């Protein structure tokens, strides 16, 4: 187990920006300027620098042109500039690499600290942040998909429990979680912005990025990114939904970019900020908790998830789940799940829900 | 072939109600008015009768008590009175079998003329109907899932072409259809309205009814179907979709009653009223001819269907496909689509798309 | 009255598209183009042509530029090529003059009959029309405010039943109208395409043209208008709602071009085109016959519309309607509505709902 | 000016019940239940127990049969029991009148402290609440119009300014306000949770209650709202709206309950839980700023609203704000609003937008 420092945890106060490295710019340029329609703070020939319709932080998402896609920070902003200081006494107390810079590691950021997390994650914490036009109100420019808030990150590790009480010690609530009969743990989520979660938990070989999440405001918007996508003729970069979740209660999508590193799109969960907020567990033979319309989890949304950095920009060594696995026992060969629990009717045995196989 | 008649063909508006005969009346009765929210026109320990929000003719649906659940007739409005008597020479000259109620075969409906007609199925046409309170709006009695229109039928025939002559001797109109490059047809919608169709085609074993379509206003409320029916924990019976449909350009759900008949919720398809409207022919093989957005279509959607009755209650005998079939030539084992036409990535062989077998 | 020819009525589809005049193209470009994303087919230094998302014939709308800003012709779809010759017949033997053009009048249009018809409106009569790439799924187009079809003309006219015995003799089917209880007709809506209306009769002085409607897929494009207009800074050209309608049920909205032609943003009416289709009557003093919610209607909406012009293209001579006034009789200083018949809770007077008197 | 006090401020997480004194309970409860269909934790002949379809604490509202119809109490959730008595302290420093039950004085909540607090309004904290089910899946239940969360209060008072500083001292951050050029401040709204708003503060004769507001997913919610008072012919009872906020960028509606107490239905406004969250100020002639299309603000939206009551349930006095008045100064006989900053084209000069003036 990780142990909780002595040290006071610093305050944080929301996900706020992912740096993904990317390997062709004008490539995912194109995926997420001219396909998705994320706005441009500041570009050059290295870097792209993206934000979301109501941000008025720089930026959402930084895209760094390099040799190998992957995750290379996840920053989640603190509440004062002296909770830097509180992030970097507590990883120091845990035992965990850490690099602070004054002046930021990517351009629209001040005094950051990155560290490399005790489940491998390139974790940045920061509170100093070039303020830009918020362009809430910018409706000459909304898009009929318009991206509106950065939401979420959801990390790939192998043993979630171990993660789960790492991450509540460093103030994240769990909100909603998978489980099964036999003690597993499969997933969970968690927040501190009052939301159903800023980072969330996915059991599987680690430590990957499985994705990173972006808000519309209404159904309808994620219905257009789907449609927009069938008459670009890149359907096939559709992964999965769109659907309802159980888990979270939002409407969502999950596409690939030019990389695959996946995005969802997201609107539509609940307020989770009281501090006694009902924790959701599901069991994860319900066919209902991932998509709650009971159609089938492709495969590929289990298996596949971004590399990650550590602090040298080398890619992390990803270690296997022990654990079971959530695809084997729900749509493997020797899978279950049930649409009503104890009734053998609209249960599926050995397959995927409605009418498919692996 | 089937051959004109110089009778000359009734004028028909639209589809307008159907028939269908349901097993267990009170699981039926659930279903349409708990589930989906349709209103009831009339109702007795026989039948229910029921229309959708902005309906004004008596009903669009009719559940029957019987012993095997079945389409019973699927009935079409006519300009006129007079219509129904060009219906009953036309489909006499046809040599169909027919049957005339001057006082109608369901409550709340007039005149009216049943016939078992060239392909096997039971249409209705009729001008007369009690006139009920048009609810358009009663936003009072509004649901989050609303059904406001009765929009179509889809039928399952072995010989498209074959069916597609007679209805469009008949007067209707085809939009759009499923072709290959080898000449196969797979499938044909068509129109009397001004809609992408009235009734439609798809090729298979037949006659058999597909589904009965009704629209919403906006796509919300077809997710909101969806919402419900994983609330009440029904989720099994979502068949396919929610989606964009390809043809047609709709927005669209299947589900399942209780005794397997399919109900389509569709939504903003386009004008088809011009008499030019431009035909849109698809590829068999194109992955976002039926699902835009490149889902794979389920096979149940391609091998189940609704049995239909004669005129004397009894199950219609059913006539193989001896065409090519849709299923076997996209998703089954020597089956193909693609994404884009030419290119490999994004092509799925001996497979459904999106990881699936 | 207008008699009743004894040539037959040409077979018309549809309302297909508007020619307004505008003063400055570029301008109007900028309106119907750049705020409201309709779709070029066709432009030049004289004129723009344009369509909706889901259009295949060439165009709804033309802009042609001209030194007085008006309607100039008002374009229904026929059935039939043979229809354009019974529209001819049909409105000479009303005594209206005509002209037909083998190779249309605008660009797009084949063989056209323009006609000075009986309420002094420049109508048009078509079959042929060079037809487009159908837009309805370019996804990768679509705006958030996208305009979908082109729904609907309304005409303002000093008599209402005069013009509505003529449309319906010309096959156009009254679907709704607002009477008082003293028999005076406010106004009349009529279709042939199976909608609430394809044109509509408002009473005034006329002829002018109150409106061109555009329709949308759902509300949510309606209230981005809207939004789009804020951001703009161009509130000021929001005339009217958003709101949802008594008469015809559809969401709506009323914004006015560069030289002040009136543009309705439309959506989920209902089904009409069976023969037999219920017709609904409003008194004028139901509050909740034109906004479903109350609101109140604006003066300028019941005042202002746009010039007509002849074949010659001189603006038409205005006839003033002697008919009571709506304003007048619903939010003047004589004038009343209710939300409830017979209840005085509810019910304003000598002014507007919701606590407005007139500007 | 309102001291800041030594001791420390109640932690405190959101806005979460409002009680409201109704005069006749069972027209309310068609209005709350029926008309907007809002959920029933509890009732009984004297009160009527409610709650959004998100919330899973006992309540967002409660109606309470009485002589005076007013606002009773505002209620905001404190993050533990232990911020009940620090709320008991700071307004005791304050000079403010308290009173504490230990269970509560509505059903549902513990432990509860009531204030009459510096602006006259009666605020609750409290941390104990009754669980209920949380009706947030329950799509077999889910209205077209439905009512999701909870959202805030506005309240009337004489002094913006002074209100300000006093609820900025208690932790609320302003995140819009409008003000003009002459060092008056009209409105300004302020929040805990990390939405525009928690309470907010408008210029006028005050203790007053402006408004409680409950959130939709979707606009088309806020359209249905609108069409149903349509169809059941109350729409003399939809005050204002629907439309787009130019403060706080929501789209909008206000309704008018039995007994006049003002509801808005909401949605859509943007995160404000940054604590350099930028503040936004408009101008006071600015004709977007409260309708962002420009449509007019109805002359009763800044003239009615609410009694408020004290502990002992008596209405409080009004005092009349001398500050210059948000309406007379826009659509008034000497008002004025611009569409564009320093454009006389799409200026108002003496009435309302859109054709309108203001009724005698
Ligand atoms: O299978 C598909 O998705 C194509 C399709 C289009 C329109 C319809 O009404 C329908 O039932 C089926
Ligand atoms: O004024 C109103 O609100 C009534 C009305 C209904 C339908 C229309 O198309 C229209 O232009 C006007
Ligand atoms: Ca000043
Ligand atoms: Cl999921
Ligand atoms: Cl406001
Ligand atoms: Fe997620
Ligand atoms: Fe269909
Ligand atoms: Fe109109
Ligand atoms: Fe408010």
């Amino acid at each position: 187990e990780i142990p909780k420092p002595v040290a006071p945890a610093p305050d944080i106060l929301r996900c706020a920006y992912a740096e993904l490295v990317v390997t062709d710019l004008a490539k995912s340029r194109n995926f997420y300027v001219d396909v998705l329609g994320l706005h441009v703070s500041y570009e050059d020939e290295n870097q792209i620098y993206l934000r979301s319709f109501e941000e008025f932080i720089h930026h959402n998402l930084v895209l760094t042109k390099g040799p190998v896609a992957a995750l290379k920070a996840m920053a989640f902003r603190v509440r004062t500039p002296e909770d830097v200081d509180k992030a970097e006494a507590y990883y120091q107390e845990l035992g965990c690499r850490t690099e602070r810079r004054k002046d930021g590691f990517v351009k629209g950021i001040g005094d950051a600290l990155r560290v490399e997390d005790p489940l491998g994650f390139p974790y940045e914490f920061f509170f100093e942040t070039t303020h830009v036009e918020r362009l809430h109100m910018r409706y000459d420019l909304y898009s009929a998909g318009e991206l509106v808030r950065l939401d979420h990150f959801n990390q790939v590790t192998p043993d979630v429990p171990r993660g789960r009480k790492y991450l509540e010690d460093l103030g994240f609530r769990v909100t909603e979680d998978i489980q099964d009969d036999e003690g597993t743990t499969y997933a969970a989520w968690m927040h501190r912005k009052g939301t159903v979660n800023d980072t969330a938990l996915t059991g599987g070989n680690g430590p990957r990025l499985h994705h990173v999440a972006f808000s519309t405001h209404e159904k309808h918007n994620i219905i257009q990114i789907c449609d927009k996508m069938g008459a670009l003729r890149i359907s096939d970069r559709i992964e999965r939904g769109p659907g309802r979740h159980g888990v979270s209660n939002a409407f969502y999508l999950y596409i690939l970019d030019p990389d695959n590193h996946r995005i969802e799109i997201y609107t539509q969960d609940y307020y989770t900020g009281d501090p006694d907020n009902p924790t959701i567990t599901w069991n994860v033979h319900d066919n209902q908790r991932r998509d709650w319309w009971g159609n089938p989890v492709v495969p590929s949304w289990y298996t596949e998830a971004s590399k990650v950095l550590d602090l040298d920009g080398n890619v992390q060594e990803i270690i296997e789940r022990t654990d079971d696995s959530e695809l084997e026992v729900t749509i493997g060969a020797d899978g279950f799940s049930f649409t009503r629990a104890g009734d053998e009717d609209g249960s599926y045995h050995g397959q995927a829900s409605k009418g498919f196989k692996l």
